[PDB]
């Protein structure tokens, strides 16, 4: 066989491959997948069926190259009145291949053979690979909970901040953010943005904002960007995803939004990566922008719709988590859950890759012993950090409420229903 | 005033992020691109409108990072056939966003600091900066026609083959090789591919074949893949793309083939830039080629039809070039055009001291002035060579007939039919 690519860290270590190819072979009740497993808003899906039948035969060959316009319209429209300043449709926006694609953008077009990146964990899977195949350094840094007051909110999962302030120098290119949080499901309050603020301005470093989950923080909370705060705009570069947005999560479609300045980096990145982006799925979402955006105020609008939809099955997931004997961490957005198990630990239940992580040898025990499926957090940390989610499962409930509660009568019939 | 050492210097815009807003401002003949002016096949049509509408909730939900398994089964089955192998889906094939994004990969994933590729003149424009970002280092060789004056094959553009060995040697990485050729509509016969096959075997070198126009040969030629060559299959990887297959240049989805061993380079590449592409197009393009595997023979089969379609286009375009004065290169595949034109080639009755490559300013001051577009081949040559590309001009004639004799007229005009 061959070897390297070309000295690359060949992330063949993505979980997904690995815990795709068990469901498949054990079909259990899947809480692991990251996506519904039920149908998102019927205009989207009816206007990509439109888009393919267009009577343009334009509608489906090649469309601009850095974002369909009625696209890029569209996101400008919704994005200038969330950050309260006019967004060039044309120079501050990017439509890329996903979020993913932005991020990759963003990254290989910012940062350089030695510059540092802080990441904070745990991290979305792609964050160190991308900083590493940028020739860049990557330093994390963990959010830890407060375990002391009984219940556990996302809120409760926070960062040291001296160890934070002592991780920026001088050599600190880009630090990266993910608000809401996955999978803590963590909401930075406007405290938290000031501490990463302060330091970019500081130490003049690019705030990378990963905001796919910004439309699902439930009621209590609000998401806050940081591009918003004191001199933020000029070094941030934020991120969205239609996928997230809309709940359509194989329509592969995101963009980046900032100052024209920051965006030309992506742009020479995307222009000789992909060139351009898919013309019927983007005319679908720009409809289904255009259609949010004409009852944006009112509860019938998706982004103001989903909260409600997903925090009804957060608590029943929350709930029955607790039920079995795990400490479940509340999220505060999005719909991923994180718990803490202390069910049987790494004894007669436990022999796996023994040598490797307890949450992978639970996680994997549990499809093939109770049919329930959950995924290790311990991938998403640099591997000295990896000791503090071994104590911990994440699962997803944006699912079916039948499937749920399966969910639930396998816990129940496995620990005991008293 | 930071630096991107990535390599990713200058490239302000590519050709295409240039042109492509051209048009989209003066609004012409849009003979510059490269896709059809009408509806593609409406059984792929149908089966994107059929994936928007599936039952299936999966179907528009994050499938296979490697490629949707439909497609990946599918285009193992048209390749096995075509190359005389067995070729497994799961492994010696992957799914990409485009060809862009399969040359991408290819070369990110098999060009370190230092390695030389080899690229043939006129080049498709995104060669030369992908194996730049990489941090390789280009070595070009023009083709050239045989002491042509006046309306020529594509054939008689040739390499010389001492200058090609010539660059050969113990820093050779790759070559690239893209036939049918863009611009030039070259198809390599037997003996050319022989030639660099041979130096391949020699030299250890990785060679990548860009057919994505492979379908398009026009009688009495035949496209031939390198990779059936004796001993090629363990050191080629070949390139397609759905856009061209299907005349569907909006969806964007492409594929690279090719031995196990090199491949997983290419995974690696991939799974860190975009992980996945969209589910509901990969879909359709598995279900168009699920329909043309049952008539891979019969005149109707769109892999059959679409050079007949083509040809009488490209006869009509090369009359109507020839009769205006210009000296075309007939195309031996394809649905592009190369042409000399001679209005200062030998009278003075232009000049410019602008000083900027001619074809630029010539093409520009067309698609402004008679509102006819093309574009400049010079983009597709390196630095140095640059001029070999000025007296000619590139069209496509993927065309319904009606703009194909607006373009004649805006051209008999133009010049002074009497
Ligand atoms: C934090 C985060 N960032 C980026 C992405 C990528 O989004 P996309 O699927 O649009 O590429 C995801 C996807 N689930 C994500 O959770
Ligand atoms: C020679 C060549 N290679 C690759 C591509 C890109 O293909 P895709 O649009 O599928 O990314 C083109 C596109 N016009 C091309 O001409
Ligand atoms: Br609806
Ligand atoms: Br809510
Ligand atoms: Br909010
Ligand atoms: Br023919
Ligand atoms: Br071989």
């Amino acid at each position: 066989k061959f070897d390297l690519p070309k000295r690359y860290q060949g992330s063949t270590k993505s979980v997904w491959v690995e815990y795709i190819q068990l469901a498949a072979q054990y079909k259990p009740l899947n809480l692991g997948q990251g996506f519904p497993d039920y149908h998102a808003p019927k205009y989207a899906l009816n206007a990509l069926a439109a888009a393919a039948n267009s009577p343009d035969p334009l509608a489906n060959q090649y469309t601009r190259g850095f974002g369909h316009p009625r696209l890029v319209q569209a996101l400008s429209k919704l994005y200038s009145q969330l950050v309260d300043r006019t967004i060039n449709p044309m120079t501050e926006v990017l439509v890329t291949v996903g979020a993913y694609e932005a991020l990759y953008a963003t990254i290989q077009g910012h940062v350089d053979e030695g510059d540092e990146v802080i990441i904070i964990e745990p991290f979305f899977d792609c964050y160190e690979p991308m900083v590493k195949a940028a020739g860049g350094i990557p330093r994390f840094i963990p959010l830890k909970p407060n375990k002391t007051g009984g219940t556990i909110s996302s809120a409760d999962w926070v960062l040291d901040n001296n160890e934070l302030e002592a991780l920026f120098n001088e050599k600190t290119k880009m630090i990266i953010i993910n608000t809401p949080h996955n999978p803590l499901g963590k909401v930075m309050d406007r405290a938290e943005l000031e501490v990463v603020a302060n330091l970019c301005k500081k130490w003049n470093v690019l705030c990378v904002s990963d905001e796919v989950y910004e439309h699902m923080v439930f009621e209590p909370f609000e998401h806050i960007r940081i591009c918003t705060l004191p001199g933020m705009w000029e070094r941030t570069i934020t991120i969205g995803s239609a996928g997230k947005t809309f709940s359509l999560t194989g329509w592969k479609i995101g963009w980046a939004y900032g100052p024209e300045a920051l965006l030309k980096n992506l742009q020479m990145v995307h222009q000789n990566c992909v060139y351009t982006c898919a013309t019927p799925i983007q005319e679908a979402i720009a409809v289904g922008f255009e259609t949010e955006l004409k009852r944006l105020k009112s509860p019938e609008c998706y982004f103001n719709s989903i909260s409600g939809e997903l925090m009804a099955k957060r608590d029943y997931m929350a709930s029955f988590l607790a039920e079995v004997g795990m400490n479940p961490t509340v999220p505060q957005g999005g719909y991923f859950m994180v718990a803490d198990w202390s069910s049987l630990d790494s004894k007669v239940d436990l022999t796996q890759e023994t040598d490797a992580r307890k949450d992978y040898r639970f996680t994997k025990w549990m499809t093939k012993s109770v049919g329930l499926q959950g995924i290790p957090p311990s991938a998403f940390y640099s591997e000295p950090n990896k000791h503090l989610g071994e104590d911990f499962v994440r699962y997803c409930f944006f699912k079916k409420d039948e499937n749920l509660q399966k969910a639930a009568e396998i816990l129940r019939k496995w620990k005991g229903s008293s």
